């Protein structure tokens, strides 16, 4: 009748078995079993002799940082089990950590097509929208390695959670975190394709609980990277009461309509305002809607999105992010004097407009021929190439500061006639344009 | 297959890979190579007396295109006579540049609240409908074709409706709907059937856009072009993953929008971008080139819940909305009401998550109001009849009514001046 909770399995259980559960806060719930792995039971609680169990707990400690764990929080790094400061329920009920404050202030990802044009702010949920065969995992990993909060008095941490991945992918992520030293400031949760589906379902909840704990109890800005929500959804649609039931039809369980919202609700500035939880969920377009209907991923898209584009990938460009369909709705809260730089908005606006114009002119060029294009139009056409070649394109290991990003922006903007810079205040042209300054 | 596609009248027999000249609207010629052909239309890939010099494929242009149903090649499909042209216009877009260097602006009333209210369509904009297999994007497209208008515009309004690769049953349905509602009288309708030559499918949006340019520029009209659907267009390129040149080819479609020279007309596009239900047989194309001014998102969640039209405003966006709203265009309170409904709906939807974490009875009284607001938004604002044509006033007033469910002190996005003037609890009866 109510919330799904996650319980430590201590004996075999049957479908719809009535159970009593001891919660993290010491209270008890009664509920019904939906599904189970070897170690975990999924229980749907009721409001207000049988099996008595305890909830599955995150072993919460600052010593989570530097560790690589399974989806259930068990070590994968050869290290000892986490010694907990606190044992926390994982479904979101623990801590009540979120403030009623808007997201704000800069997270530097080091990727120009995010920081420059679609800025990530602390407390935001900003999905990466992608598809099979595109390098969204590479982008996610690069952000994990590079992200920081310039000028903040609060410490920064990363929670990286990968779901449904292959053995070789897991080995790769582990090696990357270890060799780069990104592991020092990260908690890494790795769920394998062949791990139990219930473990996959618990994975983002373990990750979000760790993030909330570090943000709220330790005053950290925490960035949570979740790759891939689509993979999570493929497990969900075959778990418990959803098994062989069809979305929108009789028999499809109500919790399937709100499950994704239990994940996307969990982001924001935390109480005290010294910390925050920011999410970058990867949403890969599944390709199999007809055979594998999943919960609508649109619910996760309320504060913008970063779009990975096959066009740019096929051009040989990494990261292949198309800024034009990309958006950060909270960008203005994270940029400008004292955050990035005063000319940030102006430079972003002008690059966006110039790139959009240049891309339209690729069409016009095809319609009339290169020789028929005006000199002014040719400059914008060329600007779109410069934008893709110099601004969009950056190394896998290239961590650009926002100043680096804005400088590249100004350099490519010099290709346009100064009189065509309609989105940039004259004050910023005089102060920052390379032909001046 | 590298160069851009140009369409040429079949006036003489041609062969594959034959090198040809194409005569352009200004008397110059471009050189190309024959890629493919139907009986009447040659597809040339362009580069950079002795050889074939071809004429561009032409639209027979006249105001009498209005009220007609044509094929993708412009031939009558309505039993009527062939169009008698005032002009023969190159459909490749090259003989005439009607577009002004002006930003899109001013209101197009679709009559659909989740467009007009929260992500307003403006004249000259390209605003795709982003949808997927099994969703009612075609119903939405037809509803917009029936309902759209430009309130208070001195310029007359027309619709160009182009459907690509459709079944005979869909064709009959579209024709019937245009005819019986009278929507046909202000429209030029281009219907390309699935079994029509693939060449005619790729010519279809170019015929449509040429018709819209002619009406907009030569007759001072605001023209709304509805193109359904681009995924099917992309598949025709495939049967002629996707070819590399597709991205440039799409730009030849999406460049063709905006206010026209003189600013008494415009070409606005609503392309339908539908994601295939089966990746294996119908690969997912990168149509993101078309998405530069926002998107209207058709959502499975809302469709599953039995709501029409199933538009989720939160991922939807109109980048140019501010240029189409307010005093003299819609109403002064538009931006505030939109901002507040968006914020309230987003908060309510997050609170659906919280309910599924802590249980409904654990929510605060305040949070419960926002939770209930999300239900009201979906049931009263999102939901509307297939033939329910809402004025912007109607949609703003629905908005105000549902906003009364929230505590007045929680209306952070609304200027006190608009609360005093328009909030049902304060507004004076006049
Ligand atoms: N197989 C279709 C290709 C084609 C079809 C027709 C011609 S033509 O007769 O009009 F010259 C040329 C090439
Ligand atoms: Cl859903």
């Amino acid at each position: 009748a109510g919330p799904l909770i996650f319980v430590e399995k201590t004996e075999p259980v049957g479908y719809n078995e009535i159970v009593n559960i001891k919660m993290g806060d010491g209270t008890v719930r009664r509920g019904q079993v939906l599904d189970s792995s070897a170690d975990i039971v999924v229980v749907q609680v009721f409001e207000g002799v049988i099996f008595t169990g305890e909830t599955l707990k995150l072993p919460a400690s600052v010593d989570l940082l530097g560790r690589i764990l399974s989806g259930s929080g068990e070590p994968r790094d050869g290290g000892p089990r986490i010694v907990p400061d606190q044992l926390l329920d994982i479904n979101g009920a623990a801590m009540n950590p979120y403030a009623r404050l808007p997201p704000k202030d800069f997270i530097q990802t080091g990727i120009s097509t995010i920081d420059g044009t679609n800025t990530l702010v602390r407390g935001q949920k900003l999905p990466i929208f992608s598809a099979s065969g595109l390098p969204h995992a590479e982008i996610a990993l690069q952000i994990a390695r590079q992200a920081s909060v310039p000028g903040s008095e609060s410490a920064f941490a990363v929670v990286f959670a990968a779901m449904g991945i292959t053995n070789e992918e897991a080995q790769y992520f582990m090696s990357d975190f270890e060799k780069t030293g990104a592991l020092e400031r990260a908690v890494v949760f790795l769920n394998l394709a062949d791990d139990p589906a219930v473990e996959r379902i618990v994975t983002p909840r373990m990750a979000l609980t760790a993030a909330e704990y570090l943000a709220y109890e330790h005053g950290m800005h925490v960035l949570v990277i979740l790759t891939d929500i689509t993979n999570y959804a493929e497990a969900l649609r075959q778990m418990g009461a959803a098994r062989n039931e069809v979305p929108g039809r009789r028999g499809y369980p109500g919790y399937m309509y709100t499950d994704l919202a239990t994940l996307y609700e969990r982001a924001g500035i935390v109480k005290g305002a010294k910390g925050s939880v920011t999410q970058i969920p990867i949403l890969s377009m599944p390709g199999d809607d007809i055979t594998h209907p999943i919960p609508d991923l649109s619910g996760y898209i309320t504060e913008g999105q970063i779009v990975v584009a096959r066009e740019l990938h096929r051009k040989g460009i990494y990261p292949p992010i198309n800024v034009l369909p990309s958006l950060s709705r909270l960008m203005n809260s994270g940029i400008g004097a004292g955050k990035t730089r005063e000319d940030h908005k102006a430079v972003s606006d002008q690059m966006y407009a110039g790139y959009a114009e240049g891309r339209d002119l690729r069409g016009l060029v095809a319609i009339v021929g290169k020789e028929a294009l005006s000199e002014r139009d040719t400059k914008f056409l060329e600007f779109a190439d410069l934008f893709e070649d110099k601004f969009v394109r950056q190394g896998r290991n290239e961590n650009r500061t926002i100043e680096d990003t804005l400088e590249i922006g100004w350099q490519i903007l010099t290709h346009l006639p100064e009189n065509q810079l309609g989105r940039i205040d004259n004050k910023y042209i005089q102060k920052y344009h390379p032909a001046h300054r």
